């Protein structure tokens, strides 16, 4: 037989029985990635947290020439370290402020947008596609608003993303075409005097502030492209697969409809059980480091399997069960942990809470319109998502 291959399954509606057997028997194990490289797959909560909290397991070094790769880069190497470059440029606080859901009018914009999407679907009549015609448009709208760019520009930026977030053994020609086009767009946004709000409005002013005169124009455009893309794919994909989890649980659907104040606790459990990340998070060892029974050598690739941690019964008892009263509810790794913890975590939570709240109010009888096994799971992609999510109500 051959070395165990990753990823195990592109299905995002159920975790393979194999994850638990692996966590029990070999919570750090050698695997082969789609490039042919070997890697260490880490699947216990204890060992996942160890790796993510040890900066000697480096994110930015995964982009080094000649390194073992999970998949091919779809961006310039520089972009892997985007957050680090943001911090170095003195821009961290400004970016963080721009992407909080606490911005005035933001939460109202999201409710209005979700309700308008849902009303259109209702007028159209069942079946409706909750990914393409609800979750992703809601994510796209949200990020145009957060960035301060026109809503009409959202769809064009969105269309890059089915290629941008591919998980490919080889470089993708279309990825560079789309990247360069999107950078040109964001550079234009920075020169556009009408753009005065949101992240791009603030970046446009900092660009002309003397305290930032030696920060490159390319970094400013890059922040816009990177935050739009990673945000839209992460929120759209999470909400989509969370809606599947909810639809599959009519009693939970009914409980949250009846007591919407439990929706935050519900979204937090839906984050914990979410299978939207298709691959472990990659890190490259910059030293020889003991992880469980394995001495990981300098230059080796480590993959942090988020559902490994998040379904670990030693940390989350009855891990497949959605429990709204856990003692450790936010201690999951859905947003990562440590140096690279997600800066959009609050925005992601609110996108999902508001989307779910609006759906349950508009479509209290929502159900799948096809048998679950008929969902088509996107392959060789950095997220697990159904190509369409047909529902009736
Ligand atoms: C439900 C929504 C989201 C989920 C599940 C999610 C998940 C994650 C995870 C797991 C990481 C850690 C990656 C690693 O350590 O290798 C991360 C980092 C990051 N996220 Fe998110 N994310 C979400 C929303 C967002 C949003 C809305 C934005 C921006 C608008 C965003 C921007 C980023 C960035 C820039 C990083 C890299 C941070 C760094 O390198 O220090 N994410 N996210
Ligand atoms: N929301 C999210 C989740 C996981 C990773 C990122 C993120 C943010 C910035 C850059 C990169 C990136 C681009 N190429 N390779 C990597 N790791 C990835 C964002
Ligand atoms: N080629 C392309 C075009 C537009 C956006 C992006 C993009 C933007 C942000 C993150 C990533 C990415 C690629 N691999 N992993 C991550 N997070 C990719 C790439």
């Amino acid at each position: 037989t051959v070395l165990l291959e990753v990823p195990f399954s592109a299905r995002g509606d159920r975790i393979p029985d194999a994850v638990a057997e692996l966590r029990t028997r070999e919570p750090i194990r050698k695997v082969r990635t789609i490039t042919g490289a070997e890697a260490w797959l880490v699947s216990s909560y204890a060992l996942c947290t160890q790796v993510l909290e040890d900066r000697r397991f480096s994110m930015k070094e995964t982009a080094a020439a000649g390194a073992p790769r999970l998949n091919a880069l779809t961006v310039p190497p520089e972009v892997v370290n985007n957050m680090g470059n943001i911090a170095d440029a003195g821009l961290r606080k400004a970016v963080m402020k721009a992407i909080t859901p606490k911005a005035p009018g933001l939460e109202q914009f999201l409710r209005d947008t979700a309700n308008s999407l849902l009303d259109n679907l209702i007028t159209e009549g069942a079946p409706a596609d909750l990914r393409n015609d609800f979750a992703d448009p809601l994510a796209t709208a949200l990020h145009c608003k957060v960035l301060g760019i026109p809503q009409e520009d959202g769809p064009k930026l969105f269309r890059s993303l089915s290629i941008a977030f591919m998980s490919s053994a080889d470089p993708i020609p279309a990825a560079k075409i789309n990247w360069d086009r999107d950078i040109e767009y964001m550079a234009g946004i920075l020169e556009n005097p009408n753009i005065t709000t949101g992240l791009m409005g603030e970046l446009s002013r900092l660009r002309k502030d003397p305290a930032y005169s030696h920060v490159s124009d390319e970094l400013f455009a890059t922040i816009g492209v990177t935050f739009f893309g990673a945000g839209v794919i992460s929120t759209g994909s999470f909400l989509t697969t969370a809606l599947i989890s909810l639809i599959q649980r009519p009693q939970l659907r009914n409980l949250l409809h009846e007591k919407p104040e439990l929706i935050p606790a519900g979204v937090e459990e839906l984050l914990r059980i979410n299978l939207s990340f298709a691959d472990g998070l990659p890190r490259l060892a910059t030293a020889d480091i003991q992880v469980g029974d394995v001495l990981v050598r300098k230059g080796e690739l480590v993959l942090v399997l988020l559902e490994g941690a998040n379904f670990d019964p030693e940390h989350f008892p009855n891990p497949g069960s959605i429990e709204l009263d856990r003692p450790n509810p936010t201690s999951h790794l859905a947003f990562g942990r440590g140096q690279h913890f997600c800066p959009g975590s609050a925005l992601g939570r609110r996108h999902a809470q508001i989307g779910i709240e609006a759906l349950l109010k508009k479509m209290p009888g929502v159900d799948l319109a096809v048998p679950i096994d008929q969902l088509v799971w996107r392959t060789r992609f950095q997220r697990r998502i159904p190509e369409r999510l047909p529902v009736l109500w």
